[PDB]
């Protein structure tokens, strides 16, 4: 469940996006299914487990590629 892969849309004023799954399968992934902090993305590289819509599989524990820089906030 450690797969790597690029975020292909972004919707953060739903507070999710799309990911290309190593597998050809193109699913979503959402910020509180992601184990970084909501408040930092970035296209360039993610890593996360394989999964489905909703409605079967269920995700979570993914990761967004830092670029060697955050901000803590309250």
């Amino acid at each position: 469940m450690a797969m790597n892969g690029t975020i292909t849309t972004w919707f953060k004023d739903k507070g999710f996006g799309f990911i290309k799954d190593e597998n050809g399968d193109n699913r979503y992934f959402h910020v509180i299914k992601v184990a970084n902090p909501d408040l930092i993305k970035k296209d360039a590289a993610v890593t996360f487990e394989p999964t489905t819509n909703n409605k079967g599989l269920s995700a979570y524990a993914v990761k967004v590629v830092p670029l060697e820089h955050h901000h803590h906030h309250h």
